[PDB]
């Protein structure tokens, strides 16, 4: 009798599932606003010029593909800690942080979940409601329980800071509380610097272990501005974890470039702990892929090349703010009677449109407009050319 | 209290922790015979000509870095199944196999471990003794018990087929049994075609689930000849799993190019099971890195680059066999009384020298010769320039 005979088919991934549905739809006027990738005005998903130049350099100068260390390219780790904590942070001078290059932000999250479940007493992880759907899947797969805390006020399209704190009042010491560093997924609402500080002081008091999902650094306001909430926690805590991704701000989606950074009280504890993290990595993928991280390190290490990239990231952040403004205006022109001003106040690539599961489904089957079932819409998928058909289909469904 | 203060330090990797000590040693004339990478006569770890050719083609024709599917590049999986099973295998025509691109062979083993642990009643994995050390860590990370079965005859330097058969007597039906496709690591002794057939018949009678690990396809005799063992199993079994790697037969170590292939009774079953394998990938690294696998797919699907790659693989295999002969010859001329003729009969990059842990440590600290503590020596690291100092050191420690 076969071992695979009684396996149950898995449900479709709500995000990556739409990509295959979109790839099959034959209608020419399709619009893809599901998966979080950046489109330019042309509607293509380009490769950054800084990335093409780095790859050109690596092609002519690479002499070996020999294995990287378990934790990856050292310069990649040093440059990652500078972006997260600053040029002259105390965590760096005191040698309190160790970084491992991982295959994407998702890889950085699994590495952390494996490390925590196999080496600590942690067993419960708090994730915002709503949040990235894959957060639950990653932590559950590592054997950790996942609890939800309040976050979003649907009636006012704002952060419910009172419900959030009242919800986190149930998290005991030693628990992991997952925070979006910036551009919350899918709400696009981030705490203010004061709200961050309120959570930081509340975190050290109740004894939580902070863990920062940080996939959109530079898409809210700026590389440094988007890290204030994190750097407010880092100046107050003795321990914290940061899983970051370069897929978005470098357009290196399929190369899987990410980092998991440990912070401990001193250098002897972070190194001791980092040895078990390297062991959890060894038993997973052994060592990380070089090409994507090698590109990021090349860009950050070269001033002339970094300048090119910082501008390309700025152009991405602002093209989204243009489509965001244009989205709201065009809705009113096409006959929408609801108020969509709150979309202007949301950060990042997404926007919680407030559409229902039925309206979203109807947009796909009747108009070929593809969005996630939660009503999350990729603002970076909108262009001047597809804006009018996109808004006409939304109004027809309201 | 700190969440990390109670963590226990992990030991250095017996293979990767070795290259750290080698980098620190300052004795002039160090020799590295540890990690399993290929060196040329110069003593460097080169990039294959076909790989550079493919990387240039990709740099010119790549227009986007958008995410791959959970299971990776389609063409990569198609050409992977042809290499393993044959140009016109029945497994492929009957659509019984599904392949998933993974980060290296290690990633294929972890994806299978998570898949089996979360979706089947598999609770035990049988691995050879000796074996690649990381085998036990990968399956343990998923909560699977790992038993060992006999394999090597340390007296005759041969396969102890009688002990192998007897030690696998308590292997239940539905247990997993791990076989090295070819170039057994570290012994270098592979089953004969007659022995493969004997194991295939026994495996179907006992109800095992065979799991093949192919890290060195093409390094024993050839691409087709090295797959005879697998293809004997494939012709008789309804279900099996294959974790293959391109790190070494393509020289793409740090790009993490691997493949996990499911085989089931029929198309409907493998599809149902493969959907759960994609779910385990999504919860780990989301989707695989494109560059490495893209290089492999380009070469394999182009007769011009493929004929070049196949000749490069032959050149690597033929240099290793020449170093095997020179290694035994120089040991004789340098005064060794022990008979090392068995080195010739071993396939792959490694030769189980038969040295004790004490002799290996004495070679390292007294002569700067670095080999794994199990006595495993990388013949691919020997050169005409380091052969004599190397052999002098061994004779001194015998
Ligand atoms: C909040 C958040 N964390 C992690 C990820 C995963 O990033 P990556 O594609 O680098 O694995 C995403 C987006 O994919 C995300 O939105
Ligand atoms: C038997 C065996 N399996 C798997 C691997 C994993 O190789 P990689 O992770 O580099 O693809 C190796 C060597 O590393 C090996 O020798």
């Amino acid at each position: 009798v076969g071992t695979f005979e009684n396996i149950t088919a898995a449900p479709a991934d709500p995000i990556l599932g739409l990509a295959d549905l979109f790839r099959a739809d034959e209608r020419p006027g399709k619009i893809n606003l599901g998966i979080g990738v950046y489109f330019d005005e042309t509607g293509k998903i380009p490769v950054l010029t800084s990335v093409k130049k780095a790859e050109q350099y690596l092609l002519e100068n690479e002499t070996t593909k020999t294995y990287l260390g378990i934790d990856g390219i050292p310069e990649f780790g040093r440059c990652t800690q500078e972006l997260l904590f600053g040029k002259g942070s105390a965590l760096i001078n005191d040698k309190r942080a160790r970084t491992a290059q991982t295959p994407g932000g998702t890889g950085a999250l699994r590495v952390a979940a494996d490390f925590l479940a196999k080496n600590t007493s942690v067993k419960r992880v708090w994730v915002s409601n709503p949040s990235w759907p894959n957060h639950k899947s990653v932590f559950n797969s590592a054997g950790l329980e996942v609890r939800e805390y309040a976050y979003y006020d649907a009636e006012n399209h704002t952060l419910d800071f009172d419900a959030l704190i009242n919800s986190l009042n149930e998290a005991q010491a030693g628990d992991v509380v997952l925070f979006h560093g910036c551009c919350h997924n899918p709400t696009g609402i981030d705490p203010t610097l004061e709200q961050w500080q309120t959570l930081a002081q509340l975190s050290v008091e109740k004894g939580w272990l902070p863990l920062f999902d940080f996939a959109y650094q530079g898409f809210a306001r700026g590389l440094e501005e988007d890290a204030e909430g994190l750097r407010a926690f880092a100046a107050m805590h003795k321990e914290l974890i940061v899983a970051s991704s370069y897929s978005k701000n470098f357009g290196l989606y399929n190369e899987r470039v990410g980092a998991c950074t440990l912070v401990a009280a001193d250098s002897e504890t972070v190194d001791r702990a980092f040895s078990q993290m390297k062991a959890a990595i060894r038993a997973n993928y052994s060592n990380p892929p070089a090409h994507g991280a090698s590109v990021v390190a090349t860009i950050l290490s070269n001033d002339a090349l970094r300048a090119i990239w910082e501008q390309e990231l700025t152009d991405m952040r602002q093209r989204i703010q243009r489509m965001r403004q244009l989205f709201v205006n065009t809705l009113q022109e096409k006959g929408a009677n609801r108020d969509f001003s709150f979309i202007i106040k949301q950060n990042g690539m997404f926007s919680f449109s407030g559409l229902t599961k039925e309206q979203v489904l109807r947009l796909r089957e009747e108009f070929g407009v593809y969005a996630v079932a939660s009503g999350r819409v990729n603002v970076a998928g909108m262009t001047p050319d597809n804006m009018a058909p996109l808004c006409e289909a939304i109004v027809a469904v309201l």
